[PDB]
């Protein structure tokens, strides 16, 4: 169940989650998932990451949910459920700002 696991936000917004998240003491790939703004059914994972070109910043990401069972950022790698692909993707970076590292403080 998504509302039991530890990074799952709920319903908060985009501006909270950059909230979160830009705090200093966040490394890259620091992340939550949270409600889409915007669709129904959607969620969005938020991640933190640094450069020296941005510094501390924000990126979201649009996590789709198939009736048909997928949920993906992308529809070419595809979840049976929302921990596996948070799984997955703390594993790989492959188009995310980095590969999701811990949950974010509240
Ligand atoms: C969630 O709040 C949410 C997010 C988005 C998309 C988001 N836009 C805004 C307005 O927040 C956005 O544009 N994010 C970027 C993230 C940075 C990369 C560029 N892209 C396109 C993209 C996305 C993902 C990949 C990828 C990732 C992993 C594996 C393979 C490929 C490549 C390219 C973005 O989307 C929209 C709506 C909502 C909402 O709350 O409703």
């Amino acid at each position: 169940s998504i509302q039991a696991e530890e990074w799952y936000f709920g319903k908060i917004t985009r501006r909270e989650s950059e909230r979160l998240l830009l705090n200093a003491e966040n490394p890259r790939g620091t992340f939550l998932v949270r409600e889409s703004e915007t669709t129904k059914g959607a969620y969005c994972l938020s991640v933190s990451d640094f450069d020296n070109a941005k510094g501390l910043n924000v990126k979201h990401y649009k996590i789709r949910k198939l009736d048909s069972g997928g949920f993906y950022i992308t529809s070419r790698t595809q979840f049976n459920s929302l921990q596996q692909l948070v799984a997955y993707y703390s594993k790989h970076a492959d188009g995310l700002c980095h590969r999701l590292t811990t949950v974010c403080p509240t």
